[PDB]
């Protein structure tokens, strides 16, 4: 027979999602059943569900869609962090949640996974601040209901939640016809010309691109429309990798006056500004001192947008982006700054942060997707220069630490074909390890870097350096993936103390694409990246 | 100068409350180091917020109140799973929410840890059905904001929100003079009587405790209570130990038709049923087999309670309960059940389920606390009749796997006194095994028990016992301690394959109360309690499509 | 009696010479009237101290009370005294040799 389970299944994959992430419990193993059946979908099961959501969140920046599934009450409410953040930076992440069948919901039933209140709607309700859509099924509802909540997925890429009762998964439902899901088109023309007349007649324009590029998986066009007009661009932190950074246009991160100067002076002397997909965020823009008039500048979002200061609330987004290709007689003449790329000489020196981030540069590859944590990793590795056909994982807004560690594997799982470099620090992965497990089962091959400075460098320049709040139990990180049941045939070990080992290391990790690689980098505890010297005493501040 | 953080910190002393848990964040930071300095008051720093709930949970469990700290946002979001389950088992838990200056919050700005939409106000209100009070302070509504929702913890014993900007956090305040937190005019005094009335009345009673109990730290009077009386009592799984389960008039855990026969035909056929602070769940009552005619019963919970099916709604509850003291001309003259203990005498065979059971019963001694997460631990150690003076920590109703074991620490930081016996599942130790950092930090010394049956056993006993799903990546688990950065001063590893390696190491961990025991234990993946074996087939029963 | 009083969790063992029970004695009113229960044990070697509760008007569901002899005797008595502790135990050891 075919299944409501099977409805949702197909729909997951008309969107391009491959695998499910998550945690088993009684109230999903049906349609946990339903998931394997399926060829076309692979089950990835996690420790546990905050690590399946963050893991997901990943998946979706690079897949463009993700799911993954929790058991009713303890699983959905131990995945909501994650589910929050996959709302806050705009990634589209289906949570399916397994509950108890609909006659024991009704009969309002004292059962595990519940507040003995025999209301089955709290956990829902809770989700609502951090969902686009949700819907609890019914055998009547289910088709309709599964293809609202994805076509709002589809529209905004923010996250939806399904609930998804025992016996409603295994009621019985028709293959969908009709694939899934505009009206606003005048106002999309007009926008388009005055986009068009602005950057002809810009004497200096800038092109800024932000996490909804991504959002939409929007890089390509972006790439492909800053390569025929050779259009000056940078993006935020927040939303790095939302253009091909290898491009000869391409300035670097713009962070308020945290920026490098020649870029900050580009960018702020500019005569017109297109902004897309933008959020401008305190860690974005160096503690609010970006200088980005309102009245020289169209930006374009999601939600809303702006011409010289007029709102728009009328047109789609994803198509005046895609439009931006059948533009004409955009062709800039102008200079750009400075690409001082210089070879990193390294010596028997021991391993300082601005070092570390200048033979990253260097050593990076062409195909490569950076992760990188809050905390120095975020801030040195941010400022980098990726190579060509790359991509980058931070998550600024959210900001929550521990989220680089499951985002980076589920990234490598949605594509094989990107060699992933995760920077995460020791405080950060202590949240989080437990995923070490999934990545030696899933034999995936990411590079991981582990910054070891005993304790959390970040908190130490905000605040507090010498409290004991600052100091985390120091593990043997090198000696994890045997404890978690790696062999050296799985996972490589290494530390790093040095210049010459850590470019060793690196080499040697690019060199061979068939094992994981496990390296615990010493940095001092009171070492910080250049930019955090700085941006530690803004939060301060704040 | 004397500040709102610290009035909350010194309201938190007041409570009972000796440590504070939790992870540091910017918005968090600062109020931090109020809690430092606080000389009776000790920071113990999580790995992971969620951790850090449960760990706060299992201290409120022994301590009678917690607390733990945590960022907006990203902090309070990650524990909001563990602050639920406080709230399903009605535990006394204040979670302490470090946000952004009300400078920020007012002109809505898009900072970390926000859903840059500028509203400061998404994650209190998403904490709602889970917190029996919640706040944002500010500067001028602090003293009266903490009393108010404390004194909400001590009425309900269900744990509080308080949202503590940074700035409020700084600001002025006196030192409080009152204390924290009627008789409901004496409407107790009636219940009283009719209680008395039936107990003297009643051939064969049976007293039935709860969670609640725990709660409300009313077990040392609950066991008095029996104590005197010679009442035959059971509890349920949901509120293991409520009472000394060494006393001569306790019977076991009752359990629908999953209790032993006997307690069963006791229980089902007596005339009079107390009730004290119980809920009856489907894990708590075999899948709902209980027969507790409420004809013949007097229930009593915190929120409400009833006499003969008439519903009461105006009483005190803990007050209730500790006049069960004062009733009199209550004794119980008649039998109880066969309580015939046997004696466990081990072989080279190797280790079953039923049997590991019967060895911790045997081998279990006074002054412990036991530990067990939900699967094949649940079902086997909550049968076990506890030594005197012991207690059990479960959590049968919310029942959130990982939970156990930094409840466990919590706990066990909470009575230094108790010795602490972790019953955790090679699946269930997964969710939350950073957690082990902190129990090398912290020198505390539990006997943990790691059940390597190299999956999700009790899962593979309800539904697709060889799907892959209920595989989980096998670690070596013995080696887990040197990989945290433990040596052999500090905790002990073993694995236990055979009878009497077990009965060895129960023995040589009990003699060593200086040192943390980390025991991997190899049981089948088939290998299930007699309990589960019949469980398993119930829950399924429950969840048939 | 008095330590009895002060800590009711711990169960009281007393042990005492008939010669010394004599000088005072009398506190067995207390004994009954505050209803507390310590296991008493009164070795002899001159009155016949058995049946004192029962003068001072303890009936069985207050005092129990004990001669032992033997030592099956005394391994039952302590038991069952200490499995008891809602009722207070007066029990004679007569010791041999
Ligand atoms: C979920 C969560 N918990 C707590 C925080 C607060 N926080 C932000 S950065 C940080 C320190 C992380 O330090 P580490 O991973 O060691 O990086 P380092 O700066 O030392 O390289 C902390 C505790 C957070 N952002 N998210
Ligand atoms: C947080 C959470 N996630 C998922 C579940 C569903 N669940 C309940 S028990 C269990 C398996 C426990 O397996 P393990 O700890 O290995 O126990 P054992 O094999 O000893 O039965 C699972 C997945 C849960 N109860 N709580
Ligand atoms: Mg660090
Ligand atoms: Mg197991």
């Amino acid at each position: 027979m075919y299944t409501v389970g099977d409805y949702l299944l197909d729909r997951l994959h008309e969107l391009g999602i491959e695998e499910i992430f998550g945690v088993p419990g009684d109230y999903n193993l049906q349609f946990l059943d339903q998931i394997i059946s399926h060829k076309d979908m692979k089950w990835v099961g996690n420790a546990n569900e905050l690590n399946a959501s963050y893991m997901a969140d990943g998946y979706a920046r690079t897949k463009k869609a993700a799911a993954f599934l929790t058991t009713f009450g303890v699983g959905e409410l131990s995945a909501v962090n994650g589910l929050a953040g996959s709302y806050a930076e705009n990634l589209p992440v289906v949570e399916i949640v397994g509950s108890p069948t609909s006659k024991v919901q009704n009969e309002g039933k004292f059962v595990h996974h519940t507040l003995a209140d025999g209301d089955f709607k709290h956990f829902m309700k809770m989700h609502e601040p951090v969902t686009a859509a949700r819907t609890l099924l019914t055998a009547e509802n289910a088709t309709v209901e599964i293809d609202r909540v994805l076509s709002a997925l589809l529209k905004e890429r923010k996250p939806v939640y399904i609930n998804l009762p025992v016996d409603v998964a295994a009621a019985k439902a028709e293959k969908p016809s009709l694939p899934l899901k505009s009206t606003s088109n005048t106002s999309d023309q007009e926008i388009l010309n005055k986009i068009q007349e602005s950057l002809k007649n810009a004497k200096k324009p800038i092109v800024i691109t932000g996490h909804e590029i991504i959002s939409f998986g929007l890089e390509k066009t972006v790439t492909q429309f800053i390569s025929k007009t050779k259009l000056p661009i940078t993006t935020l932190n927040f939303g790095k990798s939302s253009v091909d950074e290898a491009l000869p246009s391409f300035l670097g991160i713009y962070n308020g006056t945290l920026s490098e100067p020649n870029l900050k002076e580009f960018v702020e002397s500019a005569d017109f500004i297109l902004m897309l997909g933008v959020k401008l965020t305190d860690t974005s823009t160096g503690a609010f001192t970006h200088h980005l008039n309102e009245n020289k500048m169209i930006s374009l979002n999601i939600d809303e947008g702006k011409i010289f200061n007029e709102r728009i609330q009328n047109f789609d987004f994803e198509s005046l982006i895609s439009s931006l290709l059948d533009l004409s007689e955009i062709e800039y003449k102008g200079k750009y700054i400075d690409k001082k790329q210089e070879d990193f000489v390294p010596s028997n020196a021991l391993l300082s942060q601005d070092r570390l981030w200048q033979a990253v540069e260097n050593l990076t590859q062409s195909n490569e997707t950076i992760v990188a944590e809050q905390g120095t990793s975020f801030f040195g590795a941010s400022s980098i220069f990726l190579k060509s056909k790359s991509h980058f994982i931070g998550q600024p807004l959210w900001g929550s630490i521990g989220y680089t560690f499951p985002a980076a594997l589920g990234s490598q799982i949605a594509d094989k074909e990107s060699r992933h470099l995760l920077f995460i620090g020791d405080g950060s992965l202590q949240l989080t390890v437990q995923e070490l497990g999934l990545a030696i089962r899933e034999k995936i091959n990411p590079i991981c870097f582990i910054i070891n400075n005993d304790g959390y460098t970040v908190e130490r320049e905000i605040h507090g350096p010498n409290q004991s709040y600052n100091d985390i139990p120091m593990w043997n990180y090198s000696k994890l993936p045997e404890s978690f049941g790696a062999t050296e045939d799985r996972v490589v070990s290494k530390i790093v103390r040095t210049e010459n080992e850590f470019v060793s290391v690196m080499k040697e990790a690019q060199a061979d694409p068939n094992r994981m690689y496990w390296i615990e980098l010493i940095l001092a505890k009171e070492g910080a990246p250049k930019v955090l010297k700085k941006m530690g005493k803004l939060f301060a501040e704040q």
